[PDB]
């Protein structure tokens, strides 16, 4: 199943383990899943962050392919452990993909693609916040744009807690500023700007969600001496829109 809408609770399992089987089902497709940092807790899926270990290598990075919209809204629950070490951040959630995708140093400066996520990042001073992670035509930097802005944009978020996470994306036209990003925390507007995904028509459309959690980062300060986890729950995905 290429879906265009998902409902994911994950209520049906058993506590104990998730394969990739068991994630094909409930979002239809997922690649990249790495099962052994999957696990059902309690109606939750729990995805675990390897110690010593960045990006790929110790998270979890999986896409699923999506049937192909101009404007795509999804929400879902986050809580980290009441326990976790924060370190320096991450990428956290659930997002999308336009066109080529760009992630990962590889910015959509060619107008082919870009990519709507999240990250957690904590200061040299210790403030703890969410802040987008943009790829896309305008990017400033190799990696992703934040827009400036933080979750919350005083204090820090904090353990334990359930932040319920609203996405909403939008495809732009040809050269225009007229695509959207939005992401809405706890009812609180985090980002909600006018955007240049792309600049090649053939590249504009979103073609997937991506659920990446992962430290780092690319440095070794990111890691973390202690095996992680991020808990995930009520995944609500909708097209809304395709407009050629
Ligand atoms: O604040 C600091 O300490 C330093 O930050 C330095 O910049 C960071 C960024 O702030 C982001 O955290 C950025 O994240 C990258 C990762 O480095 C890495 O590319 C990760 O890659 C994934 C990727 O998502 C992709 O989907 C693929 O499937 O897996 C990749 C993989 O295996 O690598 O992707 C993140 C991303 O997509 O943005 O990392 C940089 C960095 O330098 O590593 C920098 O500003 C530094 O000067 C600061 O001191
Ligand atoms: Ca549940």
């Amino acid at each position: 199943a290429i879906p265009s809408s998902l409902s994911i609770n994950w209520n049906n399992y058993a506590t104990g383990a998730y394969s990739s089987g068991n994630a094909a089902s409930d979002f239809g497709n997922a690649g990249g899943w790495n099962q052994s940092r999957s696990y059902i807790s309690d109606g939750t899926l729990r995805v675990t962050l390897l110690k010593n270990a960045l990006s790929g290598a110790g998270g979890l990075i999986s896409n699923i392919d999506v049937s192909d919209g101009t404007e795509y809204e999804l929400d879902y629950d986050v809580r980290f452990h009441s326990q976790f070490d924060w370190s320096r951040g991450g990428a956290v959630g659930f997002g999308f993909s336009i066109g080529e995708g760009n992630t990962g140093g590889d910015p959509g400066w060619d107008g082919n693609g870009g990519t709507l996520r999240m990250m957690w990042y904590q200061t040299d001073a210790g403030r703890v916040f969410f802040q987008p992670a943009i790829y896309h035509k305008d990017q400033p930097g190799q990696y992703g744009d934040t827009f400036g802005k933080s979750y919350p944009s005083s204090g820090s978020i904090t353990k334990g807690t359930t932040y319920h996470v609203h996405v909403y994306i939008k495809s732009n036209t040809g050269s225009n500023r007229d695509g959207r990003a939005q992401i809405i925390i706890n009812g609180t507007t985090v980002l909600d700007t006018a955007i240049r995904w792309t600049t090649n028509d053939a590249q504009r459309l979103i073609k997937n969600m991506t659920f990446h959690t992962f430290r780092g980062g690319s440095q070794t300060y990111w890691q973390s001496p202690v095996d992680s986890y991020i808990y995930y729950d009520n995944l609500v995905l909708r097209k809304i829109r395709l407009e050629h």
